[PDB]
């Protein structure tokens, strides 16, 4: 029987004592700002199609820029800690190890390599989650009522460092072990969940199943967020970037300017995906430039067009660089107190 | 005539006034710890060599880990800000823009994309440079007396945010503009420098030519460091990694455990390097694993060998993860207090 590790039951007590002992590493970097670690990664070998690595590179730069502006540290995993938890399941052993290794972390923010920040201004409403331990983009009706396999998304979520999360991780991993375990589990998920195709068990479907069947146990501390695009399905967003630039401005994080554009199904690192490769890559270029225009804007540049690698100035240079106006206050934001 | 921008003559005064008006953004994050922005970059298009992008990805993860440990922020540039300053000259306009845009930065630490951290413990001796504005790996005699084009290295250097640095950039760019200017200046460098082959002018050779021919004006504020490998020629390091693991420990930063392994001449991304690609890439894998071992060992893992992507546990899991601090205290080091 697979296990993520030796059972721990007093983790909240171990954290409490550790923080008391090490006040130089508080779990809240500011009155209402918890210490956050964004976690991502990818397989340690080159992508089967070579350009896949290039889009992982653009992806990590994108996360670097957002995290530098919002004062959150990054960890990029390139190792498989548990041979039985490969693929999308590999983030469960990783998350557990980082939680136990960094008790100063209050929230762990996992983000897929195919997800990209498209709103550089938007800051997460931390106080909205002060009484919850797991935050995912989704809808209650889709998860608990319809049991729809896309009622939530596990490519961008927050997990609080607590005993509740360690147990949640244990209740989530059983369908992960590669082979017959994961295959037979997929048959269950396709049968019990709505609209789910037939394939091996994935971490997202397992979360829906767990929450739909054990709501009394977990639902109280799970926050299904649908007010902003903590996760944003690319298939309905990338085409509207021009409309967003024309009518709106960064900071909304929702349908007016999504926080995250997640390219579910594109698989730029594998050989085939669920969508045309041409559309996937061209729209990944557009999403990257959509977010990168907000970075270059601080420095007086912008991409010639949303699909061009080339940039152009947005204003003449000056011998008085400190008088310029930072439109969205990202050069010296309050997130870097 | 080429110019990096409108002439600024009172930057030291502008910066001081700004710092006084913005105490929340000090230029020293702690006593003798200057605020540092590490800056790297690569061309916006996929690598001519397809797998080259996979090694840019590994290189930036390596910098993420080191900078996370030592509390240093990262900027990853993918834009050609000035069409004339293409190639390795692209860092001059980038460095100027970042210094003028971030007055809170005391030191800008440029680092090549083919340069990798192999000592995760070593912290630069900042106090040693309290009176200097430019820090490069090199030797006085080889630069000033011999005029050797490799007497110093511009792939890993510290540049202080100051009027002096702005003036240096003005005196450094003339040989940059692509075309007749760079090609002609290349002939000047091959004729005036020792052992330089024949090719277009490069930023490193130009720096040597400048400092050797104008030592009185610039030399006083330049520190040519050779006590540790701020720049480490891979050719004399990668073969010794296993010896270092046996005999020494991370923290020395020099011949016993180099801070930076820099794969000059390899061109993992471009083409037509000075060394075989196979030998280059396989040693870059070893260099990455040499550094990555120091990261993974915080969490109880290590690479099976410097040539294997697989990892193995260094110790059994435990229900008391907060009793054994890491061997070098990098989980909670003083750089993040
Ligand atoms: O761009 C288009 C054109 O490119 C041309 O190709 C160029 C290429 O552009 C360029 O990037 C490349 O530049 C690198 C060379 O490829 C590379 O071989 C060279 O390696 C240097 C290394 O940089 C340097 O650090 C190292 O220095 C030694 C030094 O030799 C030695 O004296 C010294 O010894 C010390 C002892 O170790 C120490 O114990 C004692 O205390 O002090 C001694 C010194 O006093 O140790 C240092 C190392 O620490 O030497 C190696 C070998 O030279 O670095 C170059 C810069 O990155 O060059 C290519 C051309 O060759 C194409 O040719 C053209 O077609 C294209 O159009
Ligand atoms: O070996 C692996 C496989 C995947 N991932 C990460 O887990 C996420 C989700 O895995 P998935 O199989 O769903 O790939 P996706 O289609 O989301 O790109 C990936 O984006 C990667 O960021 C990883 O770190 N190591
Ligand atoms: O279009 C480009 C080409 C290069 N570089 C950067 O300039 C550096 C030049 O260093 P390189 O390794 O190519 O020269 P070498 O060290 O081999 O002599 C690269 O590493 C990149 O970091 C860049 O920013 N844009
Ligand atoms: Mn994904
Ligand atoms: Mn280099």
């Amino acid at each position: 029987p697979y296990s993520l590790g030796p059972k721990i039951s007093d983790w909240d007590e171990q954290r409490r004592d550790w923080l008391k002992q090490n006040p130089s590493f508080p779990n809240f970097v500011a009155p209402n700002k918890p210490r956050v670690l964004l976690v991502t990664g990818s397989a340690p070998k080159p992508c089967e199609n070579p350009v896949g690595d290039h889009y992982l590179l653009k992806s990590i730069k994108n996360k670097i820029d957002y995290c530098r502006i919002h004062g959150i540290e990054i960890f990029y995993n390139m190792a498989l800690l548990d041979a039985e938890m490969a693929g999308f399941w590999a983030k469960l052993p990783l998350i557990r190890k980082l939680l136990l290794s960094h008790p100063e972390i209050e929230f762990l923010w996992w983000m897929d390599s195919d997800a990209m920040f498209t709103d550089m201004v938007f800051e997460l409403p931390w106080e909205r989650y002060k009484d919850y331990n797991l935050v995912m983009h989704g809808w209650n009706e889709m998860v608990y009522d319809q049991k729809n396999w896309i009622g939530l998304n596990t490519g961008s979520f927050l997990l609080r460092n607590s005993q509740w999360s360690l147990d949640l991780l244990d209740a989530w991993a059983p369908m992960g072990p590669k082979g017959k375990i994961r295959e037979e589990a997929g048959k269950v998920l396709t049968r019990e969940l709505k609209d789910r195709p037939a394939f091996e068990a994935d971490d997202q479907s397992a979360m829906v199943y767990l929450l739909a069947t054990e709501r009394e146990k977990w639902g109280g501390k799970v926050y299904l967020e649908s007010g902003y695009y903590l996760h944003g399905y690319w298939g309905i967003l990338v085409d509207r970037y021009e409309e967003m630039i024309e009518n709106h401005k960064p900071g909304f994080g929702d349908h007016r300017w999504p926080l995250v554009t997640h390219f579910v199904g594109c698989k730029p690192c594998g050989k085939f995906g669920d969508y045309p490769v041409e559309r996937c890559l061209r729209q990944m270029d557009r999403a990257f430039n959509f977010g990168d225009n907000q970075i270059l804007q601080m420095y007086g540049f912008t991409h010639k067009s949303l699909g061009s690698r080339r940039v152009k100035p947005t204003r003449n240079q000056t011998d008085r660089p400190l008088d310029a106006k930072d439109e969205f206050g990202l050069l010296h934001p309050p997130f870097k107190a």
